């Protein structure tokens, strides 16, 4: 059946990179296909979805969803500011790098015979969660981060990165943690067994509302 | 038609990745694309063909063709100081990253110092001049080239040429050229990925022919 019908939803995944100058960039290893499978569920149950999609240009958009492509960290954060205010659900499922070049060259750097000076890049899940206390989302109802962990184990910077960053739900790569308590081991499965686990979290966290 | 029977031809492709953790890295935008059609037509008109493939766009291994997987500008110059003393054509189609990070994290860090990288191309050249690469017949580097405040695409071009001292130099502006070590400068005209590489592999054999 559609159990999120009715439900707008806005999804950010893939990685994001920062540019150096016209041609090179700092960037992760992180593929987006979690994330693009959570979009594809979603659609698939009636949600009207937008995905913003960073470092994924091998995998196929999803039937049904809102296309936004995005290059930097920056930018990541200016879509997700563009479309926050009408969504009810995000879900940051994109590894959004925290660090940039401090100054982009406009060429093709060449240097002498050096370093990167880095500056720090906004918490766009942080940001989600603010706005939402101060007001700034009344749409909002449901705000979900992701994080891959493994001093503690697995669970002790699970929690730990959970209340840091006071959002409803942190799926970790696995495990699913509510803001309220409750925690479900994820058995390591397909991405769509992963992807469907997740959005039954979301709208039993929407039910629970 | 099958001009290219009986060389050993070694091709590098793609753009490398200098990791900063076990995660980030530092690269570039290289699609692959013009090196794996140069790989591919030289394939097709007899050559046995290694590539040597750093990040590409998703480019699927061409067949007929020894392919061999790298990630760094270190591990690029690894696997071809491995498979150059089989070559007879090294076609340096790669960007390779001219510097590193100076300390690689072993997990997930929660400024970068640079050092630099090794110039494979230019190692090659040296090499063979040494005396160390006896079959290699032809050294082909690539550049992309923009022309700037001091210099057009061609000023620039040929100061890449002599610098770094191999036989043919593909450049690509950002038409094209094509630099012989004889001073011969033949234009690249525009066309498709395969047309070029046909454009690039013709002036390949024109130069072993001649040698
Ligand atoms: N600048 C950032 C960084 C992260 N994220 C979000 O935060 C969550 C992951 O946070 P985090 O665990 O801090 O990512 P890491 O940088 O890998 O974590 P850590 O610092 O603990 O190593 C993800 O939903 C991601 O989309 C974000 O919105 N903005
Ligand atoms: N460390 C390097 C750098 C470059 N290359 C090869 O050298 C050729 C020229 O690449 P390019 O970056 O234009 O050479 P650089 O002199 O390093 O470039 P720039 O002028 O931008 O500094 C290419 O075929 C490339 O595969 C190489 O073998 N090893
Ligand atoms: O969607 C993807 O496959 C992707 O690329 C991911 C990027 N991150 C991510 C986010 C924030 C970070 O700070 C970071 O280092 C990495 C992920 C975190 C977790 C998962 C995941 C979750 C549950 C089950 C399986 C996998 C998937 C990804
Ligand atoms: O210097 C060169 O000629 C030079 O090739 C580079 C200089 N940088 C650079 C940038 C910003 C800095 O702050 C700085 O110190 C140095 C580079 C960064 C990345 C790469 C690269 C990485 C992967 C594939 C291809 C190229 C190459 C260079
Ligand atoms: O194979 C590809 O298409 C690829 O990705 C390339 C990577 N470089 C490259 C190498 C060294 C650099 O420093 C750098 O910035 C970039 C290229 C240079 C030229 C060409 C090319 C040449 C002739 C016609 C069309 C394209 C293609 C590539
Ligand atoms: O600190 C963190 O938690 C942290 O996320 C990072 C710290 N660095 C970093 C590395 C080398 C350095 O020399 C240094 O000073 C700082 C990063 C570099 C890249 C990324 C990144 C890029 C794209 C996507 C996702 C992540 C993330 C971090
Ligand atoms: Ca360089
Ligand atoms: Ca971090």
């Amino acid at each position: 059946h559609h159990d999120m019908a009715g439900v707008k939803a806005l999804v950010t995944a893939g990685g994001t990179r920062e540019p150096l100058d016209p041609v090179r960039f700092i960037g992760n290893r992180s593929s987006g296909k979690q994330g693009y499978a959570v979009a594809r569920v979603l659609a698939q149950r009636g949600a009207d979805v937008t995905l913003i999609a960073g470092n994924t240009a091998g995998l196929i958009d999803p039937a049904g969803v809102e296309m936004v492509h995005i290059g930097s960290a920056t930018q990541l954060r200016d879509a997700v500011s563009k479309h926050a205010p009408d969504a009810n659900v995000l879900v940051m499922a994109a590894a959004v790098a925290d660090f940039r070049p401090a100054h982009v060259a406009a060429a093709k750097i060449k240097k002498g015979a050096s370093s990167i000076d880095l500056v720090r890049n906004d918490d766009v899940l942080a940001g989600a969660v603010r706005a939402r206390a101060d007001g700034q989302l009344p749409n909002m109802r449901a705000i979900v981060g992701f994080a891959a962990e493994t001093n503690g184990d697995v669970l002790f910077h699970a929690r730990a990165k959970l209340e840091r960053k006071g959002c409803d739900l942190l799926v970790v790569n696995g495990w699913l943690l509510s803001a309220d308590g409750t925690e479900s081991a994820l058995e390591h499965g397909s991405k769509t067994l992963m992807a469907t686990r997740i959005v039954d979290s979301i709208a039993a966290f929407l039910k629970s509302q």
